[PDB]
């Protein structure tokens, strides 16, 4: 799967929000490209010349993310944050020229991603109450990824002493995404954990923080709630299940061809972080069969 990669695999089973620390500094800022950022305008004037009805929002850049020492008392990660736009994006890592700005950023700042707006995306694997994970399948008509399988999730808007509002806002915004896309009631669901971040290599290394959600309804009581708002109440175009017994082999399956990069990253980190027991009971041949 050379369209992921791995930047951080959780401890523990996952993080939840209090052993997480934020610094949003505008030094984890996208450099200004070498010929300045009118090339940004340029791209951004020429898009609303044909759709004038599209809109900017600022989105967190990640810049890093570092673990603490396995086994450490008090917080376990730090998040490195900036700021960049929905218009920044699409002058840098959606434009033609996204390798070209790779290869200068390693040149001028040994840093591939240091011209790239890298916007953070937030994913969830969600399980059910009868243990199934929830997919999306995508439109055939938008831009990206047309017509392949997702996991519930989106971009987060903004708005440690601003960095607890912000891992608040990250928290927030995966449950949030789950009961607009899923018609969920909020009350259905866990308190997040983190399982770690992966890359999208199709779309010039942007990360996405991949989360696990429990809800306590069955995959019949989610498929009703999903279909119950009509076809305006989601962008998806359809909801399935796969158990999660069949998740630990979803690699050789034929939907693992059909998945985009994120939902990839998503089921990556919930096999490695959530499955693959390390303990003598959940590890024995009968619950763990080999192959
Ligand atoms: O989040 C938005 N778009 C995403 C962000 C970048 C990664 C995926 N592609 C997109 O177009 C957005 C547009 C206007 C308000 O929010």
């Amino acid at each position: 799967d050379p369209e992921v990669t791995l930047l951080l695999q959780c401890p523990g089973g996952g993080l939840p929000q209090e052993q997480i620390q934020a610094e949003l500094s505008p030094a984890h800022d996208r450099r200004p490209l070498p010929g300045g950022d009118e090339a940004i305008t340029a791209i951004w004037e020429t898009r609303l010349k044909a759709q004038p009805w599209l809109f900017d929002a600022p989105k967190f850049r990640l810049h890093s993310a570092t673990l603490a020492p396995i086994g450490s008392r008090g917080p376990q990660l730090l998040l490195r944050l900036g700021l960049t736009s929905y218009r920044d994006f699409l002058g840098t890592n959606w434009s033609s020229s996204a390798a070209w700005l790779r290869q200068q950023g390693a040149t001028d700042w040994g840093d591939t991603q240091a011209y790239l707006a890298d916007p953070l995306g937030v994913g969830a694997a969600l399980a059910t109450a009868d243990d199934f994970l929830v997919f999306l399948r995508r439109s055939r008509q938008v831009a990206e990824a047309p017509g392949l399988v997702d996991v519930p999730g989106g971009h987060p808007e903004p708005q440690d002493l601003a960095g607890q509002l912000v891992v608040h806002e990250l928290f927030s915004s995966v449950l949030q995404e789950i009961c607009d896309e899923v018609n969920l009631p909020l009350l259905t669901l866990s308190q997040p954990l983190l399982l770690g971040i992966a890359r999208n290599e199709t779309s010039a290394g942007r990360a996405s923080a991949e989360f696990y959600v429990q809800c306590s309804l069955t995959s019949e009581q989610v498929r009703k709630h999903y279909l119950s708002g009509g076809p305006e109440a989601h962008e998806s175009t359809g909801i399935f299940f796969v158990e999660t017994q069949n998740v630990r082999r979803l690699p050789e399956t034929e939907m693992w061809a059909e998945l985009c990069p994120s939902a990839k990253g998503a089921i990556i980190l919930y096999n490695r972080v959530q499955g693959s027991p390390t303990g003598a009971a959940l590890g024995s041949p009968a619950l763990l069969p080999p192959l």
